[PDB]
């Protein structure tokens, strides 16, 4: 039905290439390189606090928006106190864009962070794992002709009446949610259908994360 | 329970002062002046198209974000073809901020637009009403101690674990939705509770709009 050849609830091929704890994630034609770096400093408003911080650099205005989202989402699944007074720098570089870059950056950014925290734990730098849960993000939408779709590519994102990015944890809770109706609107029923699809795709991404980790 | 004196599902006092089709909306201590202006031109990518446009100026980076949201939300409930080839300029000025400015601007921006379109119809400039439905927006959230709250003031917005802005039409459909978990997360149950409260408040705002109009 989709020009893609995919079913409405089918994810594009996902690849988590770890070949630095650099991560190259591929979703169809979308590709993003994600890197996590640890520094034993923290923003001034935290110095002395004994609690860590996570922040991200992202490249491909609205850029700041995505950098802030990445920092937020990660902080939601990391006990900053257990991390100690140090900050984790995440850096994403979109090398190929074909829809879903923002959510693909989050998924990739998580793994990269997981990899850096693993070395922190193995180095004896921190006593316990601070990651409270797995995290992944996906985009969903409503196309005027094929209905609800999961993981939109460029062309689909472009012509969708309803666009939505969802970030959830492995335990199935929300970290962040955002849906916009173009010159269109969506009902409660549509919202429930969109969140179900999104959850299906996010559970699949997290399954892959666990297995690559 | 709230330092406000309000119940968890109670809106702050709402005022739509029409004393130019200028609108001054007041929500508790939040106050925003909204103005709608009509111009018989349209962005270049539309010239000749015969379809209108709505855009907004907003003042108090993230400013652009709010201006774009205002333009989006309005466009969702207006048949741009019936408006003709002309654009509606909305201008919001936050004169007092105590939480919920962004959603209060949307509600105020809608009325102002409604007022300008009414004159367009009475002037004989357009044959039919282009407004497809009423629209209002409200903020909801989850506070670590009082649970789910409706219409957050500054202090509450500040310490809420979960923040969320919702825009809906009078017919009860979604135009825009955005919820963020700080260093916290919200369940499906939380999401349903948050959307119910939001809908209660939005229905109340729209009731007031209808009666002021």
């Amino acid at each position: 039905m989709r020009h893609d050849g995919r079913q409405h609830d089918e994810l594009r091929p996902i690849t988590f290439d770890l070949d630095e704890g650099s991560v190259l994630i591929t979703a169809g034609n979308t590709k993003v390189i994600c890197n996590a770096s640890v520094e034993d400093r923290v923003p001034p408003f935290l110095r002395g606090g004994g609690k860590g911080w996570i922040t991200a650099e992202y490249s491909m205005g609205r850029t700041m928006e995505i950098q802030r989202l990445i920092g937020r989402a990660l902080r939601a699944v990391v006990d900053l106190e257990k991390l100690g007074e140090r900050t984790i720098w995440i850096d994403c570089d979109v090398i190929q864009a074909d829809g879903g870059t923002r959510t693909a950056s989050i998924t990739g950014a998580f793994l990269a962070m997981a990899i850096a925290i693993g070395k922190l734990i193995k180095a004896g730098t921190i006593k316990t794992n601070p990651i409270t849960d797995f995290l992944a993000a996906i985009s969903v939408g409503i196309d005027k002709e094929q209905g609800i779709l999961l993981d939109l590519n460029y062309e689909e994102d472009s012509s969708a009446e309803v666009d939505m990015n969802v970030i959830m944890t492995g335990s199935g809770r929300f970290v962040e949610l955002q849906g916009t109706g173009e010159e269109a609107t969506f009902s409660r029923e549509d919202l429930n259908g969109l969140l179900g699809l999104a959850e299906k795709g996010i559970q699949e991404l997290i399954d892959k994360q666990k297995e690559v980790l």
